[PDB]
């Protein structure tokens, strides 16, 4: 079992050990000073790895002094392992919180910024508060990212050398960090290196659901209303149209009416894009479309119509604000709720780190997933002292009452013997149910229902001592330790001889992993302990995932009340049920990660092409590129497409971005598509020269960024929410052999081209059409 991987690793610790004595003589400052010595050496030569022995050795004595926690080889091996970029499988109570110190320090010497992710706020704040004396003492700084944290403070934390926090906030922050307008609000920093505590939990387990930021539609609510009232008051002269090419615009009569109606007196400018966009689809919905032709009004809602059948294309909603507009138009309750803006799985958010790593107590079994996703290599480490415990069997039953009384009675029994027990549950109500019998009978205990992880954290530590009964859910008091004695050497041996801590799990969990975690809370290093599972036939995991066996047994009749069950075949069935929800879950992540890849490739560019604008990167060759793009398109459409519809081609460009009287070109019949476009484009290069010369190349470029970036946001968020609705729409399909994913990709590919186009034709319009 990973013998040589650990053996070679052992050579590293072997060296760390020889060094120890030399540093022993050193003062507190002779040690801090070393952080610098380190940094400077890194510039002169040596790799982070070439430093490893001394680096960790320095964390050893500094740790060995400010917290007492000197480090044990296993805690060193694991330290090296995190730095090597893998998983550090150590069992509960093995000291993982400290296995991290040595590795952060080492990597934090680059000034880049290390990341330590935990399962929750408390776990992170506590983790940082504990090891900070080691970090601080060595000339480094630490910060932790907690929930509802103001931007000002939040910035400072990533600024610090080391940073801790809930997995939810790191990936969350990021979203806002890339979703934000200017940089006065970006909060993150370079995602360089991360250490994931309880890696199986965040990565493998959470994976199932993605992170999603949404937005409260207060603004939009009365916005379509105002726009719709105005478009309503508007006259035929206030706008011009063309149902032939499905376009419409607001004439000069409208610009002023809008400025007079609203308090906005400028319009057309990037500042206002909003009122303008809204009044736009408000107008289009009012005249370009019509009742019973385009869209239809059934009951209290407005459904869309398909042109290929005349049927109602249900499920699908109108694009970029349109439906919301038609709704306002007719006079029906508007769907203004849950706006999905940001979204991301941990499968990818974590892929975004130069060097990934983590620790846990159960991962080598899921290695194939950890590697073929995060290319995380699980390396198992030996436990410090030999692990002696009693991982007892699964007391099998039928009927929850039978299972429950068996549990209640076995607890009164262990309790009198004087030993503590840990009753693991998997529901706040089940924990209360099991609680009722104990109270009904008269035996003291406390309920840890994962809500105030800190208050409960204290409770579980004490739980580990003398006559205590603690019923915790599978998420209550996690990183806390079960010290036999609760801090006393007296109760330590008393409870040590009595046979450790006892663990009883209500039902078999969703995986062997979660179960061994209840089993793991006991028997650390060198402590006796027992753990047993009181299972029953109606427990869902078996009830639904068991098979034909549990069914007939459950159906039969009734006989031996309170009498437990057994059989070879019975167990053979109980295990398939768990490995069945194991595989069920294996594939739910598969069909969540892929659906994200599609949006991840998109979100990838929309983001780079968003960051260009922010870090003052030149966008002139690119805007000009898309400007040419619009025209090359006009080419295939009217130029070549229909045949040579000059009136249309020109209407399209006047429609799109060209001014009023400009594209006048001789030749036409004598000239070819390309030449005609080269001309239309030179005519455009001139239009921009008029702009630069009359505005100043600087405002011209400065303005280039103001509107490119602004329209991306408007059309991107809407493309995202809509890409989600697209997924929901595939649900009502299947066909002969049409993969539900395949369709989603195609209808998502062109949907991306439509989005990008809505940007091409929009940056330019604002950049040329009016000024
Ligand atoms: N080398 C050590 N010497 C003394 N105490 C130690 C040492 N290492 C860890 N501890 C103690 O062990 C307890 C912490 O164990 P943890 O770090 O929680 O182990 P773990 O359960 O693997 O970690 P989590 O829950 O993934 S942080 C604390 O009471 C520490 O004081």
């Amino acid at each position: 079992a990973d013998e040589q991987e650990i053996k070679k690793l052992n050579v590293i610790v072997d060296k760390i050990d020889a060094l120890e004595d030399s540093m022993k003589n050193l003062s507190y400052e002779e040690l801090k000073d070393m952080t610098a010595i380190f940094k400077n050496r890194l510039k002169k030569g040596e790799t982070l790895d070439d430093i490893l022995p001394e680096a960790f050795a320095v964390v050893r004595e500094v740790s060995k002094r400010k917290l007492g926690m000197r480090q044990y080889r296993v805690q060193l091996i694991g330290g090296i392992v995190i730095h090597q970029g893998k998983i550090a499988e150590m069992k509960t109570g093995e000291g993982k919180t400290l296995v991290e110190v040595a590795p952060v320090y080492l990597n934090a010497l680059t000034g880049k910024g290390v990341h330590v992710i935990t399962v929750n706020d408390y776990l992170a704040e506590r983790d940082k508060e504990l090891m900070s004396p080691v970090y601080e003492s060595l000339g480094m700084t630490v910060g932790v990212i907690i929930s509802n944290q103001d931007p000002n403070i939040r910035k400072q934390q990533y600024k610090c050398d080391i940073t801790y926090g809930t997995n939810s906030e790191f990936g969350f922050d990021y979203l806002r960090d890339n979703m934000v307008p200017d940089l006065s609000h970006k909060v993150q920093r370079e995602l360089n290196f991360a250490i994931v505590d309880e890696v199986d939990s965040i990565l493998i387990d959470e994976a199932r659901t993605p992170l999603i930021i949404a937005g409260d539609g207060d603004e939009d609510l009365k916005l379509y209303e105002l726009a719709n009232s105005f478009v309503k008051t508007v006259k035929e002269e206030d706008f011009e149209l063309d149902r032939k090419d499905k376009t419409i615009a607001l004439t000069a009569s409208g610009i002023s009416k809008a400025e007079s109606f609203f308090g906005i007196t400028n319009l057309t400018d990037i500042k206002n894009i909003e009122l303008y966009h809204h009044i736009n689809q408000a107008l289009r919905g009012h005249k370009l479309m019509e009742k019973d032709v385009d869209y239809v009004i059934s009951n209290g809602e407005v459904m869309i119509v398909d042109e290929f059948t005349g049927r109602v294309m249900d499920g699908r909603r109108y694009t970029d604000g349109l439906h919301q507009a038609i709704e306002a138009k007719e006079g029906v309750e508007i769907k203004n709720e849950s706006k999905t803006m940001a979204t991301v799985t941990y499968q990818n958010f974590f892929r975004l780190y130069e060097k990934l790593s983590g620790m846990t107590g159960t991962a080598k079994t899921e290695e194939g997933e950890f590697e073929s996703i995060y290319k995380l290599n699980v390396v198992q480490i030996p436990t410090n002292r030999p692990v002696i415990r009693a991982d007892l069997h699964d007391k099998v039953f039928k009927t929850e009452e039978e299972k429950y009384s068996a549990v209640v009675e076995e607890i009164i029994r262990i309790h009198k013997t004087r030993q503590p027990i840990l009753v693991g549950t998997v529901s706040v109500e089940k924990s209360e149910k099991l609680s009722k019998m104990l109270k009904k009978q008269g035996i003291k205990h406390q309920v840890l229902n994962a809500k105030q992880h800190d208050k409960e954290a204290e409770i579980i530590s004490k739980a580990g001592k003398l006559d205590a009964i603690t019923i915790a859910t599978n998420m209550a008091g996690r990183g806390t330790d079960i010290s036999l004695g609760a801090g006393d050497k007296e109760e330590e041996q008393e409870v040590k001889d009595l046979g450790g801590l006892y663990v009883i799990g209500t039902e078999r969990h969703e995986s062997r992993r979660i179960d061994n975690q209840l089993r793991g809370r006991s028997g650390r290093q060198g402590d006796p302990g027992t753990s047993r599972f009181f299972v029953s036939l109606e427990d869902d995991v078996i009830k639904l995932y068991g098979g034909k066996t549990i069914e007939k047994l459950m159906k039969r009749t009734s006989s031996n009340e309170n009498t437990a069950i057994e059989s070879k075949a019975l167990t053979r069935a109980i295990e398939r049920a768990q490995k069945g929800v194991e595989g069920k879950n294996f594939e739910i992540r598969k069909n969540v990660l892929k659906y994200d890849d599609t949006i991840n490739e998109q979100r990838k560019v929309i983001y780079n092409e968003r960051n260009k604008v922010l870090n003052d990167e030149d966008i002139q060759e690119d805007i000009q590129k898309m400007v040419k793009d619009i025209i090359q398109e006009a080419g295939e459409t009217y130029l070549i497409g229909r045949k040579r519809d000059y009136y249309g081609y020109f209407k399209h460009l006047y429609s799109t971005f060209m001014p009023a009287d400009t594209l006048l070109i001789p030749g036409v019949d004598k000239k070819s598509v390309q030449e005609i476009i080269d001309s239309t484009y030179e005519i455009s290069k001139r239009v921009y020269d008029l702009k630069k010369m009359m505005l100043g190349i600087d405002k011209v470029a400065e303005l280039e960024k103001t509107v490119l970036l602004k329209v991306v946001d408007q059309y991107w968020i809407d493309h995202i929410d809509a890409m989600e609705q697209l997924k929901q729409y595939i649900g009502l399909k299947s066909y002969a052999q049409k993969d539900p994913f395949k369709e989603y990709a195609l209808e998502g590919y062109d949907m991306f081209e439509a989005l990008n186009k809505n940007i091409r034709e929009a940056t330019v319009q604002y950049l040329y059409k009016f000024n």
